């Protein structure tokens, strides 16, 4: 033993194309809410107001014509570019400054799901050093990061497994401690060219100090035509109040 | 006794707001396209590829964005700028030198429906002179414009109606000859501040050259939340091919 | 023997790069005012309010936030897109329905001159048929298209000759009959893969319909460096009055 | 007894209207380049790479279009939103976390000059504590903030007096420690409605701890006309290398 945001909000929407040609997937509608609101409200409503926002260079005026300085959503926002879709992981290495000694809440931004995080950063702020990952068990778990789980402890993470070992989905939902930006700096692109999210937590993992919790409502992901479907549905009776109008 | 194409996509947005803070209501997300690709595969599908869009200033940028010439889709496309939300009829008249002494096709961009429209289309071309409009019986006629028939023939048109003559919804899709333009210079706002496309639709009734035919399929406006999501339901299966992406 | 206006605002800017890396060349300073506003001031100031505007793709929201409607500048604009730099005489095929049977005053939007165009309007609207050039001698004709004049008639015109015949240089101010439309479409992209002016005015040549006046006043382009900074020196006290502020 | 730079390039660029009515005063040409690029690169010159711009909400895209990550420059950004133009010490004061205990070099973003600021970062990093302003002599001092020199000795400061004291202006290139920003929070907009920078530079002063520096060569700030085209003129051979293009 100071809490900061974070906000991916990269990529090239290129699963979506072309309802992201010119607009940028996490600008696009999840109820009566751009995608990227829902990230925000879940990170104010736990009193998390320093956040930074990391998109690429063409979408950035967009995002910021939405977001702007924060304040008219009681927040503070603080921007980067990321030159190219090279990765999660990548995505928030550029955060190393911003953060500096604190811990981070990290959400990619197309993760919609109806759980405060309240409950889990508050275990987090009591936990003493370490990362925490949170888990939705689902029907589809080789679309995602995969934990091992046996007898109530994390075994291994596998992204994108062919063969899974569970149904136990790591959702883009991501407490850390500043350690991780000195392991970030240990890069490996995989076989698909990125810098990989999931050896990161692995690497907390085999330090011994990640802890888990799994969520207890729904969680949908939005990348692709029929879960942003999903998460709009899932949506609808969302409301943020008047300062997101 | 020749057939251009409009598609009306101005207007505030307001209804939607906040999900059309930055965008522009009809580049949201309808199936797997943006909302006015629907309007422009209409049209293409009915060999009508001289194409003139209507929008606001600052919407100009991205709905081009998206839209180029026209020439990925197979069409040619021309602008205009409507200064404010005037009207629809105002928007429309902003068409004239472009329609000439041609008859035309005018789709509301945020209209969404099944069938093709050239059996319509057709229809018309065969009709001596003046207008044709496309009805669907709905369960919420208040919300449009309203056509009276009596023994197959239509007596009048009234605009959101607070007490409906019948379920009958006259559809933004409208079939003109160029007579409309020289009616449209003889302005009235209504109660709300608009130029009525209804006004119009019933000055070719009282001349005696309107006709109407019953639509077949489905049909939805997609200005409010609920008629948004509606339609993305409704278009899941709607594919435009290659030429759209 | 109803006068159309034409500014061809496309191109790469590839010549002042990094200045038009994001804005539009037509869209730079050149005295108190963005580039083509000067354009748009000659041809408003001849009557001339009936105005299509040319450029990319890209470039078009931000020619349109400045531009509007033309309800401003008590003109009215129309738009289309060029999808490639493929050249003036491309560009200005894509006006073809815009001017109908009608005249029509093309003008280069960089290209920055004092003289008023009204007196060539007149001539020109008492000409038979065919088109007009006007004329600058300048110092350096290898630039431009240049006039081989003998006994006060213009033998034929070359573009951007190794050994020009002559100082005079066909300036990037063209008046045409509609007939300059039918003959657009025997296409030749020349030898650096565009459709060139200089072949339009020598087809007008050879019909014995061109004629030409030369200017009095300054005249310069705006594509480089240095002719950019002349003409904002040239340019310093021109006034276009409250409608352009 | 780790520095920060600042770009300050926010703003309404009221002065310039129209040429700013879309665009940002801070991407207009200055010679061969945006007026922003010369800030950048005289941080650059001097190895301060970790630089924050600051701008309005709607000019965010543009900038970020221009400059991207920073990483084409060698260089490394991070934007804020300034909600309202309410003065260059409001801006300054969106820095805070992001420069933390390190000292800074604030450059306002229309101030264009030919020295390097090198000798001047050097001397501040060996002055223990405070800030360092560096003046040049102008010809028309009530335009700006003016030091009263005596014996070698800034006596005070006065923000554009009718009757200068001297003709010594304050530039807009300022050397802080991270003391300035517990002081800019006791507020007090001018006559105006600005938070003043001359007020910082005045509360230093009276704390003994304020140095100052007499530029060598040329300077002008950009925000009229005739004062834009004159860094123009200045800034003709300005060149900046392949990684500015
Ligand atoms: C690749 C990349 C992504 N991101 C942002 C944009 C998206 O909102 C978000 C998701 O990126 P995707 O590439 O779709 O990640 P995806 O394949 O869905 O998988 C991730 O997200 C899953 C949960 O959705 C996890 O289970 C996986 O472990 C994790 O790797 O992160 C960036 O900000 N920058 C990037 O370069
Ligand atoms: C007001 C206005 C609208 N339009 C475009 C934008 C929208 O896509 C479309 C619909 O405009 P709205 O104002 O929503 O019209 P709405 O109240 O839905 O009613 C219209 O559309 C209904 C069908 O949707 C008809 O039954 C009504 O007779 C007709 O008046 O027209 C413009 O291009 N410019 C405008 O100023
Ligand atoms: C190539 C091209 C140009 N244009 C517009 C953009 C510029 O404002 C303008 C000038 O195009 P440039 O390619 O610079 O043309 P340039 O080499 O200067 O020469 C032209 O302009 C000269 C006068 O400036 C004439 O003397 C030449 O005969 C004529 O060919 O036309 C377009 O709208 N579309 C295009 O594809
Ligand atoms: C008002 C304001 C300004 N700035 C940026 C935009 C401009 O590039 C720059 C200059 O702001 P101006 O309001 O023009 O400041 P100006 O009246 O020129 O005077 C300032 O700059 C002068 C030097 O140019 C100094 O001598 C004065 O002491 C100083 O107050 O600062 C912001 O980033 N945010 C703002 O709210």
């Amino acid at each position: 033993f100071a809490m900061k945001g974070i906000i991916l909000a990269g990529g090239t929407g290129s699963r979506l194309y072309p309802i992201t040609k010119v607009t940028n997937k996490h600008l696009l509608p999840v109820g009566r809410y751009p995608m990227i609101y829902h990230a925000v409200y879940k990170l104010k409503q736990c009193d998390i107001t320093d956040i930074m926002i990391i998109t690429g260079k063409e979408h950035m005026g967009d995002v910021v014509s939405f977001l702007g300085s924060g304040q008219e959503f009681g927040v503070s926002f603080t921007y980067r570019v990321q030159d190219k879709a090279g990765g999660i992981a990548q995505a928030l290495g550029l955060c190393e400054d911003f953060v500096g000694n604190d811990r981070m809440v990290v959400i990619l931004g197309d993760n919609i799901f109806s759980d405060d995080i309240r409950p889990y950063v508050e275990e987090f702020t009591n936990q003493k050093e370490g990362a925490k990952v949170l888990l939705q068990s689902v029907d589809d778990p080789e679309r995602f990061g995969v934990a091992n789980i046996q007898n109530r402890k994390i075994i291994e993470i596998e992204e994108k497994p062919k063969e899974p070992k569970s149904s136990y989905a790591v959702t883009g939902i991501y407490l850390y401690d500043s350690k991780v930006f000195s392991y970030i700096k240990e890069l490996k692109p995989s076989a698909r060219g990125e810098l990989e999210i999931t050896d990161i937590n692995n690497w907390y993992l085999k330090r011994g100090v990640l802890t888990y919790n799994e969520m207890s409502g729904w969680w949908t992901d939005a990348g692709t035509h029929v879960s942003l479907q999903r998460a709009n549905a899932l949506a609808r009776d969302i409301n943020f109040g008047k300062q997101f109008n």
